[PDB]
């Protein structure tokens, strides 16, 4: 038997607005949220997600072999060494069912000063023929910063919901430097399905993807609306219910960090599911310098012993660990 996860719909519409106490009663929502299951929906968020799943859907089904070597990260291609995080990431037909695309801040060229140094977690993104995938990279880039202006008003909301003023996240959340990425993950429908791809839990639940906690500051998600996810608690894991409208919104492992677990990363999971679908998650990062002085919204007097951390340094922990535990993706 498992049961079901209490992942309440938010409507963050007044976080775009100036209506300050319409923007705590969304706070108060979040911060019930984040202390429960650590999930929650935003809903009347603004993104046409409908456009999003088509262009994905289409990139996915017409992309070639060919153009996958071509893009692939240094995982699978040895001649791309600096590609580490952004490109393709291939499925191994009969072993790895999961593949998937992932972009960084379009402003990483090679004008960049990050790139000029060469900083760990920066790259430029590679992209196909322009004429292969006609318009791909310009809804891509798009949808980069439309999930991004999402993003920063939900960071008002957490901060709100953590007695702060409304920026203490988002000042630190800007187009010049973030190192928020998007992936766009395609699972599929496989007849055999290889049982390779799936693994078996402690639990004996069949799994496309074992537990693991955000590498994010928060996790902003899209999937398709197939059920999938399901997160863990102390009378164990809950299936989190699909909703193809809406964002699904979790803390990741830095925000459990800097507010001493009162607001933790949850620990989630993909249950095997033999269906096409898409998981399109959107890692709000912060720049590679940013530093959040933690604090305990549980103390009176907030104090923290926790030090602060350098959000670059976090993020190159926490990927190559999470590669570490739950394979290559
Ligand atoms: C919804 C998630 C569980 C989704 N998985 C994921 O998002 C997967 C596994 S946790 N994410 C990662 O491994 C981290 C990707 C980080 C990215 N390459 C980068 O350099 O910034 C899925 O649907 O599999
Ligand atoms: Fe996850």
């Amino acid at each position: 038997s498992v049961s079901k996860a209490n992942v309440p719909k938010i409507d963050v519409s007044p976080l775009f607005g100036d209506d300050q106490a319409a923007k705590m009663r969304v706070a108060q929502q979040i911060d019930a949220a984040s202390r429960d299951t650590g999930f929650f929906y935003a809903v009347n968020h603004g993104i046409n997600v409908q456009r999003l799943s088509q262009k994905t859907k289409e990139f996915h089904m017409s992309i070639t072999p060919e153009e996958k070597w071509d893009l692939a990260i240094r995982a699978y291609n040895k001649e791309h060494q600096d590609q580490v995080r952004a490109g393709y990431y291939l499925s191994i037909p009969g072993k790895k069912a999961v593949e998937s695309f992932c972009y960084l801040n379009p402003n990483f060229t090679p004008d960049h000063p990050r790139i000029q140094a060469k900083t760990p977690t920066h790259e430029v993104n590679v992209w196909p023929d322009e004429t292969k995938h006609p318009g791909f990279q310009d809804f891509a880039e798009q949808y980069y910063w439309d999930v991004f202006g999402l993003s920063s008003a939900l960071l008002k909301g957490y901060a709100l919901a953590l007695g702060k003023e409304e920026n203490f996240f988002a000042r630190h959340f800007k187009p010049d430097d973030t190192l928020a990425s998007v992936v766009l993950i395609r699972y599929p429908y496989l007849d055999p399905y290889p049982e390779a791809a799936i693994k078996t839990a402690a639990d004996g639940t069949k799994l496309s993807f074992e537990w693991h906690e955000d590498v994010s500051l928060i996790t902003v998600l899209y999937q398709s609306n197939v059920q999938n996810l399901q997160v863990e608690t102390a009378a164990g894991y809950q299936d989190i219910e699909a909703d193809d409208t809406g964002y699904l919104i979790n803390c990741g492992s830095y925000m459990a960090h800097l507010t001493n677990n009162y607001y933790k990363a949850p620990i989630e999971r993909v249950k095997w599911v033999n269906a096409e679908r898409q998981s399109l998650p959107f890692f709000v990062n912060l720049g590679y310098d940013s530093v959040i002085d933690p604090f305990d919204p549980r103390e009176p007097n907030g104090k923290s012993d926790r030090e602060p951390l350098s959000y670059g340094d976090y993020l190159q922990n926490g990927l190559v660990s999470l590669i570490n535990k739950n394979g290559q993706t």
